[PDB]
C-alpha cells in the first residue's frame, strides 16, 4: 500500500511526461503497477487525485528552480527560470493549469501551501519595489504580475500567432518587469 | 452561396452552445439539411470552418475596442473591453486560442492581416508612450503587452488558484497598465 501509492505517483508522472495529462488512464496505469484497477480508487478518490500528487512533485521541482538589493532583477531571474521549466518540462507544466482545481472549491492545504510557498518567492522583491504597499495590495501585484509572465510565457510557447517569438521570451520578460515601480 | 454562410452561422452556434471540442461534420450537415461532403466542398476541414467563426470572433473584438494624449488609459480600456469579451462569449473567445494555429506552421493570410489589424490598435498609444521605439521594439512590446493582459484574464476566469481573483481582474489590469512608460 504504501510501496504501491508511491509506485502509482511515479508512474503517473513517467505517464504525463510521456503522452500528456490527457493521456492517463486507470486500466494503463493498473497494468503498468501490476494491480487491480480498484486499487488505484484505494489510494487516490480519482485520476484528477492522483494529478494532484504528480502537481505536488511539479511544483517542487518549480521551487527548486526558483529559490536581494535589485528586487526588479530578482523577479525577471524568477520569470526566466520559470519560462525555461515550461520549455523543460513542457507536460508536467501543462497539468498545473490543465488539472481540477479551483479558487471556488476545496483546495487541499498541502496543495495550498506549495502555491503560496511559491507566490511568498515573487512577494518578497516586491515588498522592497512597493514599500508602501499593504500585504492585500502585494497579493494582488503578486497574482498580477504572475498571471503576466504566465500568458508571455504561454502564448510564446504555444507559438500563437499573438505570442511574442520564442527567441524574444527572455528578452521580454526583462523588459516588462523592469519597468515595475520605476 | 446560401449554404457557405449557414455553414459558418451553424458553426458559430454550435461553438457558442456546447464550445470548439463539441463541433461535428455530421451533425452541422444534419443542421444544414446536406449532405457531410456539401461542408467539405466550401471548407477543407473542420479547422478551416473554425477559422471562419474566428474571423466573425475577431470582428466583434475589433467594433468593441474601438468604441467611444492619454495612451495609458487607452490601454486600459481596451484591456477592460477584452475582459468583457472574454466573460460574455467565453466559448467563441476559447476557440480563438484553442484552434489549431501556430506560427511555425502555413497561417492563411486573411487570417493573420486581421488579427494584426486587432494588434494596431494596442501599438497606436503605445508609440505615443514609447516614442524612441522602432516598430520592431514596438512590436515586441504589443506582443508582450497583449499576453500580459491575457494571462491575467485567463488564469482570473477559470478562478485558477494563482490568478488575479474575478472580483479585481479590472482593477489589476489598471494597476499593470499604470506602469508602463516607466
Ligand atoms: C495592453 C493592451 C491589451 C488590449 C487588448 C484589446 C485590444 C484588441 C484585441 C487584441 C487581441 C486580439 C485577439 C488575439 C487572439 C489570438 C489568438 C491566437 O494567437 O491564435
Ligand atoms: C513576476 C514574477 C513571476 C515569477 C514567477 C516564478 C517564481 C515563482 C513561482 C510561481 C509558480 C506558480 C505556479 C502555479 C501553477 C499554477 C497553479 C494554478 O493556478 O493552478
Ligand atoms: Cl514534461
Ligand atoms: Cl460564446
Amino acid at each position: 500500500k504504501a510501496a504501491l501509492r508511491e509506485k502509482l505517483i511515479d508512474l503517473a508522472e513517467a505517464q504525463i511526461e510521456a503522452e500528456g495529462l490527457a493521456s492517463l488512464r486507470a486500466r494503463e496505469l493498473a497494468r503498468q503497477a501490476d494491480c487491480a484497477v480498484g486499487a488505484i480508487y484505494t489510494h487516490f478518490q480519482d485520476l484528477n487525485a492522483l494529478t494532484l500528487e504528480v502537481n505536488g512533485r511539479t511544483f517542487a521541482r518549480l521551487g527548486a528552480a526558483v529559490g536581494d538589493d535589485h528586487p526588479n532583477e530578482r523577479l525577471i531571474a524568477m520569470s526566466h527560470a520559470y519560462l525555461a521549466f515550461a520549455r523543460e518540462h513542457p507536460k508536467l507544466w501543462r497539468a498545473l493549469f490543465d488539472v481540477e482545481m479551483r479558487s471556488d472549491g476545496p483546495v487541499p492545504q498541502w496543495y495550498g501551501h506549495a502555491m503560496a510557498q511559491l507566490f511568498s518567492y515573487i512577494t518578497t522583491p516586491l515588498a522592497k519595489i512597493f514599500p508602501e504597499s499593504d500585504d492585500a495590495e502585494l497579493d494582488l501585484m503578486t497574482r498580477t504580475l504572475f498571471s503576466s509572465v504566465h500568458g508571455i510565457v504561454l502564448l510564446g510557447l504555444e507559438n500563437r500567432i499573438s505570442g511574442v517569438p520564442g527567441e524574444q521570451l527572455k528578452t521580454m520578460i526583462r523588459l516588462l518587469l523592469e519597468q515595475v515601480g520605476r
